[PDB]
């Protein structure tokens, strides 16, 4: 009834078009919701699913439960019984459930911790297949032969080697600051890096940078390290290559320690097509209804080689929204970011598409209801538990209401990735002369958004030259060294790197996103061990050895970032609705805009100075710098006075004031008004 009219309308007119689908995208979600609460007593219970499924202590016995309705005969096997099930059968309900419970001996649980363990099982009389239970919450690999392969490990450490959570989740921040990275390629060393390691070392840099949130890539365990955490297997399991989920909860509760958030990579969009140690392992063939996955086309992704989820499974529902219950509750995350969500919203996935903004494209039969359906139930319950939680969507299609709240008939996403900002600046660094750059374009690019819902503006992310090597290439192995004075491409990479930086933070979004090395210029790009470059681990690190010696230039490009993470928390910009462009001058390569209570003055131009350059701007008074790239400590040649009082002049009877400003080529300045 309420469903005539959804609050999503009043703030776009242009959605009542599409009242059918909406009608019944809705409809859809609320049968579910109503089909949850009257079987499984509603989301928070229905997502307590890894208490009834894998391996759990009850009183005086262990429960082990698996879901394989196209199994006739199921056991488990495991160290604890010398990998023969015979005495350890399982029972199948007629929901397709196999369930044991094993009596305690002397009071002490039948499968030690630490120990290996599979579900074994049989498909049309053919020989045990055996694989590793959906629910499994560690999984390790052993570097002799295949890999690998995968063994499933029962974690459940007694009291003295369980990680105790000291420290509370900290506030949600007013705009996220969100520093990017993935533990295994965080060292130095050309290795697989440590979750402990990563809290000891890279945390404090983090923080000191004044950075408010980290983005915890490549969790959720994955047998291809280069899939960079995308194409998982054990969905349930703390990737082992980094250390065990004692070690991860060490990681979390550290950053809760120096005050940062930290988000997640939830990928839900798809599984890894592994059959040895994945989820596919569980497909011998049999209907949708009885899989994880879709069957013929609609269970396959033709780019990511991966196996596609039936979302309207009830099994599919219970694992998926246990799952994120899971990393809440068990290791304090303070959200996450939902990867492939473009895949999950459309049934072509967004392949190689190519999107007009056309509400035609959003709103058709390629849309995936029964993907929105279960982002909608998961932005619910995840909200419910954790009312302060951030949930990130990785959408490049620009879905409408993507990240408005449930109640209003929205997806339930908080913020969505500016996903087209890398784009621009990769195309004009590579393809166009710094004389043929347009402003306009620019601001066009960083402007053009929803203005109705968050998003998170990047200048780059993984995935492969980064921008400071796409300004300065070879140069940057011997120009960075501080032993001799600057070359102009030097010169040049350094003042348009902080530029790209502080113009994407400042103009395009509601909050920031840096993939970690990226904030000091880190040269080169990522390259992970793959049979391409004969597993090498050259590129699958980071050179932290760059930003701590003094006799280099990258310490230059690391204090700019710092200085600007800096100016967002004093002035808080991010989370201001005041955004004003008022000057796009082609001829002189000027951009000046307001933001929040700040005026920013950026000089694209490659070498001319612009003395008493007009600049507009609200309140009337005294002007003075807050933050300029061309300070000495930022590597510049120190042309902006930071003492020197900027006075304003009256506009009009598009700006109501102005101010005349020093402007240098490739600076940027921002100017706050004295209070």
């Amino acid at each position: 009834e309420e469903v005539d009219h959804l609050p999503i309308y009043d703030l776009d007119p242009k959605l009542e078009e599409f009242k059918d689908h909406f009608n019944y995208r809705i409809k859809r979600y609320l049968d579910q919701k109503c089909l949850i609460e009257k079987h499984e007593g509603g989301l928070e219970e229905f997502s307590k699913g890894y208490l009834k499924f894998g391996i759990n202590t009850v009183d005086g016995a262990t429960i082990y439960r698996e879901w394989a309705p196209a199994a006739q005969e199921a056991q488990l096997i495991g160290e604890f019984n010398n990998w023969n099930g015979a005495k350890h059968k399982m029972e199948k309900d007629k929901f397709g459930i196999w369930s044991i419970k094993i009596s305690h001996v002397n009071g002490k649980p039948a499968i030690p911790h630490n120990s290996k363990v599979k579900f074994r099982f049989r498909h049309g009389g053919g020989a045990w297949v055996d694989r590793i239970p959906a629910w499994i919450r560690y999984a390790t690999f052993d570097a002799s032969k295949f890999g690998a392969p995968y063994d499933g490990v029962h974690w459940d450490p007694p009291a003295c080697e369980r990680y105790v959570f000291k420290h509370p989740r900290p506030p949600k921040p007013d705009a996220p600051r969100i520093y990017e990275a993935h533990v295994g390629m965080s060292g130095e060393e050309p290795e697989v890096s440590t979750y402990r390691e990563f809290a000891d070392n890279v945390l404090p840099r983090i923080r000191a940078n004044n950075y408010n949130t980290v983005q915890l890539m490549a969790i959720m365990e994955h047998s291809y390290y280069a899939s960079f955490g995308y194409h998982v297997t054990n969905f349930f399991a703390v990737s082992s290559r980094s250390g065990t989920p004692e070690d991860l909860k060490y990681l979390v509760d550290k950053a809760h320690s120096l005050g940062l958030r930290v988000l997640m990579d939830v990928v839900h969009s798809h599984a890894s097509n592994n059959v040895t140690d994945g989820l596919n392992g569980y497909d011998v063939g049999q209907n949708t209804h009885e899989s994880y996955f879709h069957t013929g086309d609609r269970g396959y992704h033709k780019l990511w080689d991966s196996r596609l989820f039936n979302y309207a499974n009830w099994e599919v529902l219970r694992f998926l929204l246990s799952n994120l219950r899971y990393w809440m509750d068990e290791f304090m995350f303070d959200g996450f970011r939902f990867d492939g969500v473009t895949s999950m919203l459309y049934h072509h996935h967004g392949i190689n598409k190519g999107f007009t903004g056309n509400y035609k494209e959003y709103f058709s039969l390629d849309t995936d209801v029964d993907a929105i359906v279960y982002m909608m139930l998961a932005n619910h319950l995840m909200h419910k538990l954790l009312p302060e939680a951030t949930i990130v969507a990785e959408d490049v299609s620009g879905m409408p209401v993507l990240c408005r709240p449930v109640d209003e008939g929205g997806v339930g996403f908080d913020f969505r990735l500016a996903m087209a900002i890398p784009d621009r600046w990769i195309d004009y660094l590579k393809n166009k002369e710094d004389r043929k750059w347009s402003m306009s374009e620019i601001v066009q690019t960083l402007t053009n958004r929803r203005y109705t819902e968050k998003c998170i503006a990047y200048a780059e992310s993984h995935d492969d030259k980064t921008i400071a090597f796409l300004l300065m290439d070879k140069e940057m192995y011997t120009g960075m060294s501080d032993l001799q004075p600057a070359s102009p491409t030097i010169n040049r990479g350094i003042a348009l790197q902080k530029m790209i930086h502080f113009i994407t933070m400042a103009l395009g979004g509601d909050g920031y996103l840096n993939f970690m090395g990226n904030e000091f210029g880190h040269p080169e790009w990522i390259d992970f061990p793959r049979e391409g470059n004969n597993w090498s681990y050259d590129k699958c690190r980071r050179q932290w050895s760059l930003v701590d010696t003094d006799h280099l230039r990258y310490k230059y490009m690391n204090a700019f970032d710092q200085a600007m993470n800096a100016l967002e928390e004093e002035f808080s910009f991010l989370s201001s609705s005041k955004q004003i462009v008022s000057d796009m001058n082609e001829k002189d390569k000027v951009i000046v805009f307001e933001r929040g209570d700040l005026v920013f003055v950026f000089n694209f131009h490659p070498n001319k100075t612009y003395k008493g350059y007009k600049v507009g701007c609200d309140l009337p008074g005294k002007y003075r710098v807050a933050l300029d790239s061309d300070a000495l400590v930022f590597g510049g040649h120190g042309r902006v006075g930071h003492d020197v009082d900027h006075f304003t002049s009256p506009e009009g009877m598009n700006r109501p004031n102005s101010f005349k400003v020093l402007s240098p080529p490739r600076t940027c300045v921002a100017y706050y008004r004295v209070d």
